[PDB]
């Protein structure tokens, strides 16, 4: 029977990219019901969305564009949705028996709630917000082990190319996030595999003049200047670790400049196997929603021929010192990525708006988590979410003071 | 509780790759029992395997050296195996219930038997002997849907790799060589990856002039004569078309060969949605023998890990066909089905050997495989899995006396 879906932020990224390739899917046979659209404000867009769609929810988190939406949505003759608004109407959504399957494709607070909220639905939840996993792991862990029919299904690449990679049937007797999921899955180690970004053949000393500008001039002004840094991928390995149980020592990040290999899984045997594909987020949307099973696509078939060559080289930490400040972060565990995500949102900010240089950024986060300490780890999951929330505000005021008082 | 395996040509690269990996895998846990071993001739490496392994069982193909077998462990103190010989040795073997998993790690007639007869007595068969499959494949097919238990697993590197990449909650719901596999399992395309062999990169006029000995010899992976012949005809990548056919139900036109000299990555499966899954490691025997005597679990080698870094480069081409027309050849059978994958594989046996033996030159290889072909006319197949079998071995032995009397000719 259908694949009932909601998509949280249907206008971002993540969100136009899942309607796409469900849209396409759905041509070839109707496997996917679009449930329940929310937007933070494109009323407008939302409008031409629900048009297409004609999902039995709406909702606008802006309370400013309630009103406004449902007259747009009066034009659509034989149509009447349940139309929202703000975290009410998200919680209304996650609640709702008929959704089966919920995309998070917003990030910050809104993130967080709205994965929260579909897990204590025990809904099945793509999360593609990797900065909700670092920063609030432990969180996500608990709520997962109180409700035990929740599972996330990872939606970041190279987290869904790991996931690919596995026998579902040791799968289905863990889930994500969950300890122990090396140790069921028989894994060993990961490889990471980067772009590496604009930077991987400049010098330290180009380094150390490199602008926002050198980063941007195609995703997202945050996202990219993490990948300038590498930051991405240090937060993409404390992700790897919280997924899927895999200790630090053995996450290897690779730099892949041809971004054909998508990451690879060591067995316990030594064994390899990897995610392969061009550079693609709708494969991955696309997984979270059929696993565990695969539907047929009309996506352009891998000509490996054509790709004809891959390399792989070792990233230079001196050069990308942001992946050692992950390691160390995640290494030190307890609060610690927190930390390291909430210092790296200031410091990513100043850089991208000309205010520090390049050095500055992992400068600036050291010197954070330097100043923190740990803290003893609620068992009580209300406690717990205070604990990250405060951490994260406190590690965003102190980079904020590191910043000033060396300007 | 421990996994009871039998290796059949246990003295070949199949066999002492076989036992090096379970001697690391049993150093702590009982993880194995090697409850059998089984050569063709080689006799006294048999005697120093049993020294060490302490089977239950030994079994000679070669009668004549029978005896001698029977003199050396007299030798092994506090140990009274059962010595058997020819193809009832194999058969007891294969019928004994303290037998769980069989490794196929020998050719020709003697891979064939020991296969069928670990199906029909329901065992777990890792076939690393791709000849049987060119060959008997259907028969093969009509035996599995028989003994209902019986099970090949892959060891053919390229074939393991594909079976790894493939998700086991769909796999443990079918099995090799089962119609329909493919289906279920989602896939849509195979890559099938291979080194290309020491005449890749040749011209024509080049390739004219090989001959075995260049083959042979600084071989940069040491394998036994025939199978490294064909790896440089690339015949060896036909068969294993044939053999990606049979054992996964995967459509001619759905697998492509794709030539990977530095032979890390060692197969890729394209599944409906267009995802790549591929599988790689050095090149290894290892990885691909272990896991088909713990599939559908996983356990813990030492191996040294893939340095994927040092590697550092991988490449990918599409083989010309001008230049390897024992692929082209291979298709063509393949997509002919009836009896001419039999008659391929037993027409190469013979040009294999003339090139091996420096009677015929490289094009002629191929020219006399597809002279056999040519002249084979279809067979209605036969229902009855004896007179399929008898069939089989009739067409095999047509055709390679059809290959020799080609040479005999234009000799
Ligand atoms: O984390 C990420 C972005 C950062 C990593 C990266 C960058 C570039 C390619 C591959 C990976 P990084 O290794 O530099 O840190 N992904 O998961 C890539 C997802 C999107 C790739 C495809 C796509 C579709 C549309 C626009 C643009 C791209
Ligand atoms: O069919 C084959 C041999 C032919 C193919 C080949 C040749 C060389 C490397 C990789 C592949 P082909 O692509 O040229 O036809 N395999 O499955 C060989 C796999 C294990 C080779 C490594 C090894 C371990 C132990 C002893 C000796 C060697
Ligand atoms: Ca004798
Ligand atoms: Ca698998
Ligand atoms: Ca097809
Ligand atoms: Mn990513
Ligand atoms: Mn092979």
């Amino acid at each position: 029977k259908p694949i009932n879906v909601a998509i949280f932020g249907s206008t971002g990224s993540i969100g136009t990219n899942a309607l796409n390739i469900i849209r396409e899917c759905n041509k070839i046979e109707n496997v996917f019901n679009v449930k329940a659209l929310y937007v933070n404000k494109s009323v407008n867009e939302l409008y031409e969305q629900a048009r297409e769609f004609l999902p039995e929810y709406l909702c606008i988190h802006d309370k400013s564009v309630y009103e406004e939406l449902k007259e747009l949505v009066k034009n659509i003759k034989d149509y009447k949705p349940i139309i929202l608004c703000g975290d009410e109407g998200m919680k209304e959504i996650c609640s709702s028996n008929s959704i089966d399957k919920i995309v998070i494709g917003i990030d910050s607070f809104q993130g967080l709630y709205s994965t929260m909220y579909a897990i204590m639905n025990n809904k099945i939840v793509a999360l593609a917000n990797k900065e909700s996993i670092v920063s609030a792991g432990f969180f996500l862990k608990k709520l997962l082990n109180i409700h035990k029919n929740a599972k996330i299904i990872p939606v970041d690449s190279e987290h869904s190319a790991i996931f690919q990679c596995l026998d579902n049937n040791k799968v289905l007797k863990t889930k994500c996030l969950q300890d122990n999921f090396s140790k069921i899955n028989n894994i060993n180690k990961i490889f990471l595999c980067s772009s590496g970004g604009p930077f991987q053949n400049l010098t330290m000393d180009e380094l150390k003049n490199v602008t926002s500008e050198n980063a941007l001039k195609k995703m997202g002004k945050k996202i990219t200047i993490d990948s300038a840094t590498m930051m991405n991928k240090g937060l993409e390995v404390i992700e790897t670790h919280f997924l899927f149980d895999v200790d630090y020592n053995d996450i290897e990040v690779i730099v892949h400049k041809e971004c054909i290999i998508h990451s690879c899984v060591e067995f316990i045997d030594k064994s390899v196997i990897s995610q392969m594909y061009y550079p693609d987020m709708q494969i991955p949307i696309l997984y979270s929603l059929t696993w565990p099973d695969r539907i047929k696509t009309n996506l352009k078939p891998l000509d490996l021929a054509q790709v004809s060559t891959l390399t792989f080289h070792k990233p230079s930490l001196e050069h990308f010192p942001c992946i050692k400040l992950a390691y160390q972060a995640g290494i030190k565990g307890n609060f610690y990525p927190t930390v390291l995500n909430a210092s790296n949102e200031i410091a990513n900010n100043l850089f991208l708006n000309n205010k520090i240089k390049y050095f500055d950024i992992s400068s600036i986060i050291s010197q954070v988590l330097e100043s923190f300490n740990s803290q003893k780890v609620s068992e009580n999951s209300e406690d717990l979410m205070k604990q990250i929330l405060q951490i994260h505000s406190w590690a965003k005021d102190k980079a904020t003071d590191i910043y000033n008082k060396h300007n």
